């Protein structure tokens, strides 16, 4: 027989803590209520920059409480923002899991990012040109290395069974979870923290988008700009976050008494090699990740309750995922597009609705995906929206897709 | 039981082709031959931006054939050199594998780097300074992603079962053949390429590991500058490389007629937590790894013939491979630092040395040890030297750490 977490072929994995920073609040059980009462992260953005780039963009949901509001000097001389937000979130994290001693041998530490600590290199670049390659920070390379963060948080926790970066843009923050579960049923380990961080706002990344039509333009009511799955959505919304989870054998998180929040059941990485930056539109092999991830969950579509879609926002994007879910054999799910409200947040995103996933089984709940007033035609999901659907919800996926064509699916179970 | 290569609990795995660009030759079975030969790819750095900045390091090794020799305006216009690296390798390897027709749906790549497209950063960023948002390539995106290689490898060979880059600093390339290698075993795959690319000897690298005092200055004698192991070290020398490998099932192997070059039986992930850029003095992590290796190969430290050192040649660095080594139960084997010779790539060189592991299984010969004069007190290994040594070498395992606290081992057999 093929190995199962639901034959006892893999070992039970659960997730007993959860840490996240979003545009609506510094606490996650704050973002979910905020979710819940129909709140959105997505504003007008103030920032002078806009008006000097004279951008297309004029929206977007930066973080409720900015990471450096939590940093001195010191922490500002040596780590990048990525880093900085890293060291926020691992010192969280912990404090909540009750600050446990657990064994450094047994404990992993990964997060993705998108880009990692890029706005230092300008600086170390800028700095060699003013005064010379004596000018440049010894301690330039771990500022540097798209590692950084997840180094960070390992040195900070004191992780010795690894700590790894995987990067594929949009979809790290889930693939990270899914290594962190490989490294875990694979022997490797008993206990990981895993999850995805991410920069704030920026010029560069706008245009970036900007010049693919990836992001939405209606600037003149910001709230109602990121629509996921409407017929009248534009594309995306920026909105800053990032998120951790520990997760741990349910031995060890029994051991230790720590009640869990739900379980992480499976875990499906393909790729669609159709293009650089759009997805396939069959859904063919982003659907293949979700049923990879039931195979290893032991489950059927028909156990599939809930689906945290990707949804981006975009018109492409979504038509995508929609034929995803079908071929997974899961559109008879509620679906939640949570970057409605939170938007999107490249490293961190596939993270933060992980979390979400792992909130809406604990509490039987689906947050309203915002701005859904008009189905599109050519999807037909059952999209979750207008007040928050309370249900029986005892398996959900957590899809998560990146340019590249990189596609990850997180089975989770409610406990 | 738990499961292992040996006991039939994972399925045999073969490497089947390899290709290697280096500052020996742009041909890896022309590297092998001058490597016997005792050439190096260390000289004088003629690049005018030596004197530019009165760098201390005056010394590295750049491509023999360099990558955009083969690179028309399209290519230039659209990808990072990291990314033209890339396609440069998988071109290559898929040609000497035969260029088989797999099933793309079995087909996973993992490629590791250092750092990805920073070039390309400044790049878009001085482009809007000029002229505006506007004049940022809509490209940009995936130009400038640190997944950009593996994506474009992926699209390029069609690779549908993951296309994934992990990123560890120095070990970049080895974490990326030993996750291709978890791929398979768990199912998710039956062929993988990986490997590892990075980008050329730059000016800010340089002053950053300068400034770390990792770096030798030997500047009288270029080819005498990389001294790993021996009691007159004093530090890294650059060498620009890359390279991948083609690895599949037995089965599969088999299956299309491709005789092995050697097995691919174990792989083990551990993290210092000790401190951001210099390994643990007591080389218990590291060695643990090595280890961690073996017991998912089914062997014993016994079966270790050669260890494919990491040997950067740094004071600190070498001593505490050394450490590791012993912990490992592994110092009565044969030793070889090819960094000696070819110097240190960060992103590549974890995949360069994996493919040197290789042909050594394959040959039974181990290159020498460039520089080795002088054995250090402290170090007492077997560090071949001199002349190439034959010999009958059944297992091997290749070290590979970086900055961060990060170990890689892999091992090998031969077929
Ligand atoms: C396989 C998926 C690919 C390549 C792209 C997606 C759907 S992911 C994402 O985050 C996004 C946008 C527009 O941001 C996409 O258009
Ligand atoms: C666990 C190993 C760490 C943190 C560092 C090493 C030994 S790896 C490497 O590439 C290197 C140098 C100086 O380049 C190191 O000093
Ligand atoms: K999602
Ligand atoms: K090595």
């Amino acid at each position: 027989s093929q190995p199962s977490t639901a034959n006892g072929g893999f070992p039970s994995v659960v997730v007993t803590a959860v840490t996240a920073t979003t545009s609506i609040s510094p606490d996650i059980e704050s973002t979910w209520k905020g979710l819940l009462a129909g709140e959105s992260g997505i504003h007008a953005l103030e920032d002078e920059f806009v008006t000097k780039w004279d951008l297309a963009v004029k929206i977007g949901g930066h973080l409720k409480d900015p990471v450096d509001s939590h940093m001195g000097r010191l922490d500002m001389r040596r780590m990048s923002y990525v880093q900085r937000m890293g060291k926020l979130l691992g010192g969280q994290l912990w404090e909540s899991a009750g600050s446990p001693e657990v064994d450094p041998d047994r404990f992993a530490v990964v997060v993705g990012t998108g880009l990692g600590g890029a706005e230092r290199i300008v600086e170390s670049y800028d700095l060699m040109n003013a005064g010379g390659p004596r000018k440049v920070s010894p301690l330039a390379v771990q500022m540097i290395m798209p590692n950084g963060a997840a180094a960070v948080i390992g040195l900070q926790l004191g992780a010795r069974a690894g700590v790894m970066t995987p990067v594929s843009a949009c979809s790290s923050g889930s693939e990270a979870i899914a290594h962190a579960w490989r490294q875990i049923v694979m022997g490797d380990a008993d206990v990981a923290v895993c999850g995805g961080v991410e920069g704030p706002i920026e010029a560069l990344p706008i245009a970036a988008f900007s010049m693919m039509r990836a992001m939405s333009t209606r600037n003149d009511e910001p709230e109602r700009a990121s629509r996921p799955f409407d017929k009248d959505r534009d594309g995306f919304v920026f909105g800053e976050a990032g998120a951790l989870m520990l997760i741990e054998t349910e031995e060890h998180a029994k051991a230790r008494g720590a009640k869990p929040l739900a379980r992480l059941l499976g875990a499906g990485i393909t790729s669609d090699a159709f293009h650089m930056v759009a997805p396939a539109a069959d859904g063919v092999r982003a659907g293949r990740a979700m049923t990879r991830s039931l195979e290893l969950a032991g489950l059927s579509p028909a156990d599939i309750d809930h689906v945290n879609a990707h949804g981006t926002a975009t018109p492409i994007g979504d038509a995508a995922e929609a034929n995803a879910i079908r071929v997974a054999g899961c559109d008879q799910a509620a679906v939640y597009a949570p970057k409605s409200a939170l938007g999107h947040s490249i490293g961190a995103v596939g993270a933060l609705e992980s979390v979400l996933t792992v909130l809406t089984l604990r509490d039987g709940v689906i947050p309203p995906t915002l701005n859904y007033e008009t189905p599109d035609p050519e999807i037909d999901l059952d999209v979750v929206a207008g007040e928050p659907r309370y249900g029986d919800y005892r398996y959900a996926v957590n899809n998560s897709f990146g340019f590249g064509g990189h596609n990850v699916a997180l089975a989770f179970g409610r406990y």
